[PDB]
């Protein structure tokens, strides 16, 4: 996260750090005890999933394997349309105070709206530096037409543009599969941006949680 925040204790009971072993890979965001929602692009055949801390490598938090995936079929590594996949844990986590699931969309929330992204991802771009509390950024959706000015034909009918005019506050490696929630409610997915990261007036792109409300539920179903 360029230009940003550390989240206030106990705001982000939701997020999640998928490590490759012990380091960080993606962020996520958990949707019930057993699942984790994140990007398509941050798949591997296992995932260490650190829940319950805002500080990354967290030795007192829970970590909970997983190894089996769900991307979306129509994931393009070309043109990066449906960027989303859901990740089963081999246990489910106990709730708390630092464990909840985030409420999943009813509705689209339309451009304007103020949002706000959480990650571990690194805070200066091109040269890296990863921090160890959870950090924020506050931005607005952005409508496609406005987002199209940027990015052009690279914008597909579910990806969501967010960000803040003349601002570099914004997403960045890391950042991948973290969610992005305006009002309550999981709107985005960390998915993609330019790079380097936190360029004034480059917005951050995001899978539309709300375009893939079916597919989310269908393959989450726990009876017929
Ligand atoms: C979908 C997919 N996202 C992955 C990626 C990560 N970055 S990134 O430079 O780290 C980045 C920049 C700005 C905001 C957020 C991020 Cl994560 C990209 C930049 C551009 C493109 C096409 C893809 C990515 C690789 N694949
Ligand atoms: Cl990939
Ligand atoms: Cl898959």
């Amino acid at each position: 996260i360029i230009d940003g925040y550390k989240c206030k204790e106990g705001s982000h009971p939701w997020q999640v750090a998928l490590l490759k072993g012990n380091q960080l890979h993606c962020g996520g965001v958990l949707v019930d005890k057993y699942w984790v929602l994140t990007a398509a692009h941050c798949k591997m055949g296992q995932y260490q999933v650190q829940l319950g801390s805002d500080k990354i490598g967290d030795q007192s938090a829970q970590k909970i394997k997983a190894t089996k995936s769900f991307r979306h079929p129509g994931y393009s590594t070309k043109t990066h349309v449906n960027d989303i996949m859901l990740v089963r844990l081999d246990e489910p986590v106990k709730m708390s105070s630092k464990v909840e699931a985030v409420q999943l969309p009813e509705h689209c929330e339309p451009p304007g709206t103020s949002c706000t992204v959480s990650g571990w991802g690194t805070t200066t771009s091109p040269d890296v530096t990863f921090p160890s509390d959870l950090m924020c950024s506050d931005v607005k959706l952005i409508s496609s037409r406005e987002c199209k000015k940027v990015y052009k034909d690279l914008l597909g009918k579910t990806m969501l543009c967010a960000g803040i005019p003349d601002s570099k506050t914004n997403t960045c490696n890391g950042d991948s599969g973290g969610p992005l929630v305006c009002n309550d409610t999981l709107q985005g997915l960390v998915s993609w941006g330019t790079y380097p990261c936190g360029q004034p007036n480059d917005p951050g792109v995001y899978t539309q949680v709300c375009k893939y409300k079916r597919w989310v539920m269908e393959t989450m179903k726990t009876h017929r």
